[PDB]
C-alpha cells in the first residue's frame, strides 16, 4: 500500500499540477491545475489505484480523470491518465493519458488526443 | 446535460457491463464488470463528465477508471476509457481506452495496452 | 502468407481508400486516400507485414505510415496504423492509429491524434 | 527539408539503435535494432517523413514501422513509431508507438501495447 507514497502534491513536465488524496479502499480524489490548453486554475479530479499492489518490485497501477468544466471554463473536454506509481528515492507516477473533447459526429475522427506525462514531487 | 442519458447500465462489443451514476456536478460513480481478461464480478469505478456540454450538436465528453482489484481478485493494472456521450435514438458511449499493468522498470515499456470499446444501452 | 489476401483495394468507416501490394519478404508499398481532414487526392504508403503469421487462427500483424504531403497539399503531418489483417468470408484489416503533427516544443503536447480504422474490401 | 537531420542512426531511452535514410521525396528506410522484447538483431523498417516542414519553429512530422520477422525471430507483431524530428544542438525524434501483435480474435481486446520513445544521436 502505497496510499501514503501517492497522496500529496506532484508536478508534471509542462510545470501542471495534480494535487490528490489516495484512501485505503482505492479511492483517488483531488485537483489537477494544468499549466497548458484551455483550462484555468484547479479542477476536480477522480480515480482509482491498486491499493495491494505486487511486492515483487512492480509499480502501483492506477488512474484518474479530470472533465474540463469549472467554474472559470469550460473546455468540453475530459483527460483520462493510466499508469503507475514507482516509490523510492526519486518517485514518480509514470503515465499516459487519453484527452477527448465533444466533437459531431462528422469530427470523431479528431476528438482525441494522446500524450504521455512524468509527474515528480519536486 | 445528459446527467439522466448517462445514468444506468451501457454494454460494450466484448460483452462487458457499465452501471453508472451521473452527480448533476459532473461525478461518474458506479461499478464495471469485464467479461474478458482477469476479473471477475463487479469493481469500483470512478470518473467524470462535462455536464454542461455545447449545445451544437457535440457529444459530452467523460472519462472514468477502475482499478482491478476487488475481493475476488487483483490484477494489478488499472484501466481509464476516455471518450464521449452521444444521445438520441442510438445512444452511445464512444471510447479509447488506456490498461496499464504494475511492471518492473525493465518491463515498463510493455505496461500499457490501448483499445476502443463502444457502449450502448442494449 | 497473406500476400494475396493484404493486395488490392481497401475501405474504412469514413470512405477512406487504401491501395497496397504486399511483398513476398514483408512490404506494403501503395497509397492512400482520405475522406477527411487537410488532405486531397492520394498520397504514397509504406510499411510492413508479417509474412510468415502463426497458424493457429491468430490474425497477421502488419503497419503503414503516410505522410500528409503530395503535389495538392502539405499537411505537416503523418499518421501511422498499426493492426492486424484477418481473413475469410469477411476479411479486415482491424487497426488502430497515430496522427502526429509537427508542432512548436510549446505545443507539443497536443501534437497526437489516436483512433482507430477498420478496413474492408467492400 | 531535414533529409540530411534524419538520415543516420539513432538510440532511444531503452538502448535501441535506429539506422535511417531520408529519401529528398520523403522515404525512410533502415533497420531498427530493439534492446527489449521478442527481438533479436536488425529488422527491416520504411516509413515516411514530411520533407518540405514549416519555417515558423515546427518539428517535421514523420512515422515508420517495423515488422518483427527476419531471419532469426518472427514475433508475430508490428510496431509503428509516429512522431516528429526537433533539429539543432540537442536533435531529437520524439515518438510515440503502437505494436499490434496477431491475436485470435478472442485475445484481439488485449492486441496492442502503447508507449513512447525518444531517439537522440548519441
Ligand atoms: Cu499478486
Ligand atoms: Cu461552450
Ligand atoms: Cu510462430
Ligand atoms: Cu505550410
Amino acid at each position: 500500500r502505497d496510499e501514503a507514497g501517492i497522496t500529496g502534491t506532484w508536478y508534471n513536465q509542462l510545470g501542471s499540477t495534480f494535487i490528490v488524496t489516495a484512501g485505503a479502499d482505492g479511492a483517488l480524489t483531488g485537483t489537477y491545475e494544468s499549466a497548458v490548453g484551455n483550462a484555468e486554475s484547479r479542477y476536480v479530479l477522480t480515480g482509482r489505484y491498486d491499493s495491494a499492489p505486487a511486492t515483487d518490485g512492480s509499480g502501483t497501477a492506477l488512474g484518474w480523470t479530470v472533465a474540463w468544466k469549472n467554474n472559470y471554463r469550460n473546455a468540453h473536454s475530459a483527460t483520462t491518465w493510466s499508469g503507475q506509481y514507482v516509490g523510492g528515492a526519486e518517485a514518480r507516477i509514470n503515465t499516459q493519458w487519453l484527452l477527448t473533447s465533444g466533437t459531431t459526429e462528422a469530427n470523431a475522427w479528431k476528438s482525441t488526443l494522446v500524450g504521455h506525462d512524468t509527474f515528480t514531487k519536486v
